């Protein structure tokens, strides 16, 4: 798997870049972050936490590798509704958190090869990525708990 880091660093509270096009690197990212984003603890993985300040996050909402989820550049466009979620991430620490997130959201993003894709997701799946966007941005999910 990757090297993924903990908090408080710089990555993971650092701010990444977005891209306009994709290839098969972005797919490598990609999967180099299933196969991590699996082996430890966490339904959807951000690629500010291995080391990169690109958009690239995966989502695994399944039981048995069958929901394997790919987002590059995916921009919000619509958030419906205001969930959370009983659930910790990777990066974090000892505690878990009912960070207050949104409910629903519709993206536009590329994926693993650059192939542009207009996603919906409900309740938890839309946590799973509205999360991991918090991170590509700079902010841990430690603001909504401290
Ligand atoms: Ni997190």
């Amino acid at each position: 798997v990757l090297q993924v880091l903990h908090i408080p660093d710089e990555r993971l509270r650092k701010v990444a870049k977005p891209v306009e096009e994709v290839n098969a690197e972005i797919q490598r990212i990609v999967d180099d972050m299933f196969e991590t984003m699996y082996a430890e603890e966490g339904i959807g993985l951000a690629a500010t936490q291995v080391d990169i300040h690109q958009r690239i996050i995966v989502i695994d909402v399944s039981e048995n590798r069958d929901e394997r989820l790919v987002l590059i550049n995916p921009e919000l466009l619509e958030k419906s509704g205001e969930t959370g979620i009983e659930e910790g991430c990777l990066s974090i620490p000892e505690q878990r958190a009912l960070v207050p997130r949104a409910e629903k959201v519709k993206i536009r993003a590329l994926d693993r090869d650059g192939k542009p894709f207009e996603l919906e997701a409900d309740g938890l799946l839309a946590i799973c990525i509205q999360h991991e966007m918090d991170h590509l941005v700079g902010k841990l999910f430690m603001d909504y708990l401290s």
